[PDB]
Formats: structure tokens, C-alpha cells, sequence
């Protein structure tokens, strides 16, 4: 076998390649956005195109469609002759099938040390593109580290408490400091409310009375329905309910409608992290 030139650590077995991969299939959209930010978008040959966040739309034309965020088209993947497949938590059930086709990685973040683990994943992926990738990632990560510190410093000067909810077909689910939205709390140092929420990936259902009682100063909202292109009519009037409209968050202009597709479908990449930080400036 040819000698190893690049190595990629992840939650899976370390992948060792004899050259930079030029035919990549990815189900991880953050990884796609990292690859593009590093200057290697041409190397991505397959991505699911059923539900693509707007910020990534221009990659649709340069890839072949390999299915949906949860359901791969294995025939389409094999036909692309990939030299690397980037799986995702959502597609972990297909990792054995992916491995039959090509070396496969799957990046996982800690819910505790979200940013250190995410940076390690970004650096590992970037190294697949040699010194050029590694150098560019160092440069871009330095800017993100500085932006993160600036946000964290502002939050550390405040005592406001922030509640984070997912809105889905008129149902509200609250999420805690260690959750799919850890970046807000662990990394950016928004402060959670005193109410702890069953750490489920779908959150804990909350009523209008619950939100009133929590009494948040900032309310982050991720609208799942909009993120996936559903009928948003079921969410009409939810945030406008008097019990939410009378929170200090609402009255003070701190209901923050986070870009739905970015936050629900992506994250963990160089560009997605940058855009996420931009999105929360109005919450400071
Ligand atoms: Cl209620």
C-alpha cells in the first residue's frame, strides 16, 4: 500500500490517505463549509441536496446529489468513486455501508468543551488538504477565537439570562446549556436560565406559562419548520402569545430569531461558526 501523506482523526477509526482526497462525499454540512472556506470546494463531489441551508446553496451546482440529510443514495455514492466519505451523526446508521465504498470519517463534538473539540475536528479535516489546508485553518480559526472572546467578554459583563427554544409546528421545546445549542452557552458565554432542561436532542416541551415563569431576558428561537421548508402557519401567534410578549426578552427587543436552516441543519464549520457569531450580535 502507498505511504500515508495525510491522516484524519474523528469519532471513527483514524483514516490514513496516500494523497489529498479529491473526490469527497459529505453528509456533514459544516464540514462542507469548512472545505469550501479552505479553498477546496472543487474536491466535494457529492452532498445531499434535498435540504440545503441558503448559505451553502452555491455548492448544489458543483456536486452530485447523494440523497437527504438522513437517507443516503448508496448507488449514487459508489458511482462517484469517492476517496473520502464524511458521515454525520444523523447518518451514523449507514457508516458500515459507507466504509464498503471508501474511507469514512464522522466528526463529533463534546457538549461540554464544544469549541475545543470543534476546533480539533476542523483542524483534522483541514489537514486532509495538506499544509495549505492546515495553514488556512489556523488563520481562520484565529479570527474566530478573537470574535468569540469579544462576545464572551460582553456577556460576562451582563447578568441577563437566555432561554433557547426550538419551535416546531406550534410546539415549543427548551434546550439547556449542554445541548445541540452549546455554542451559545459553553463558548459564547450567554448565561442559561435557572431552569434545567432534560438534555434530549428534541428538548423539553414548555408551555406559555413555563416561559412566563422562567422570565428570560433573552429568548433565542430556532424555527425548525422554516429550517426544513415546512408550512410555518402552525407557528402563527406562538411568540405573540401574551405570556411570551410580556417577558423582559420580548419587551426589550431580545427575541432573537436565529437563521433557521443555518442553526438547525449546520454548524461546526469555519463558515457556519462565523455566520452564527454574526447572527447573535443583535442579542448583545
Ligand atoms: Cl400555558
Amino acid at each position: 500500500s502507498a505511504p500515508t501523506e495525510v491522516t484524519i482523526k474523528s469519532s471513527l477509526d483514524e483514516v490514513k490517505l496516500s494523497k489529498v482526497p479529491e473526490k469527497i462525499v459529505t453528509f456533514d454540512l459544516g464540514a462542507a463549509d469548512t472545505i469550501r472556506a479552505l479553498g477546496f470546494a472543487k474536491n466535494i463531489v457529492g452532498m445531499p441536496t434535498k435540504t440545503v441551508p441558503t448559505y451553502l446553496k452555491d455548492l448544489v451546482g458543483t456536486v452530485k446529489n447523494v440523497g437527504s440529510m438522513k437517507e443516503p443514495d448508496l448507488e449514487a455514492i459508489a458511482a462517484l468513486e469517492p476517496d473520502l466519505i464524511i458521515a454525520s451523526p444523523r447518518t451514523q446508521k449507514f457508516v458500515d455501508k459507507f466504509k464498503e465504498i471508501a474511507p469514512t470519517v464522522l466528526f463529533q463534538a463534546s457538549k461540554d468543551d464544544y469549541w475545543t473539540s470543534t476546533k480539533a475536528n476542523i483542524e483534522s479535516l483541514a489537514s486532509a488538504f495538506g499544509e495549505t489546508g492546515t495553514q488556512k485553518a489556523k488563520e481562520e480559526l484565529a479570527k474566530l477565537d478573537e470574535s468569540i472572546q469579544e462576545v464572551a467578554t460582553k456577556n460576562e459583563s451582563s447578568d441577563k439570562k437566555a432561554l433557547a427554544i426550538l419551535l416546531n409546528e406550534g410546539k415549543m421545546a427548551a434546550f439547556g446549556a449542554k445541548s445541540r445549542f452549546s455554542f451559545l452557552y459553553q463558548t459564547l458565554k450567554f448565561k442559561p436560565t435557572d431552569t434545567k432542561f432534560e438534555d434530549s436532542r428534541h428538548g423539553q416541551e414548555v408551555s406559555f406559562e413555563s416561559v412566563k415563569e422562567i422570565n428570560p431576558d433573552i429568548l433565542f428561537v430556532i424555527n425548525r419548520t422554516l429550517a426544513i421548508g415546512g408550512d410555518n402557519s402552525s407557528n402563527d401567534g406562538v411568540l405573540e402569545n401574551a405570556l411570551i410578549a410580556e417577558t423582559p426578552a420580548a419587551k426589550n427587543g431580545k427575541i432573537i430569531q436565529l437563521t433557521p436552516d443555518l442553526w438547525y441543519l449546520s454548524g461546526g464549520g469555519l463558515e457556519s461558526t462565523k455566520l452564527m457569531i454574526e447572527d447573535i450580535q443583535k442579542a448583545l
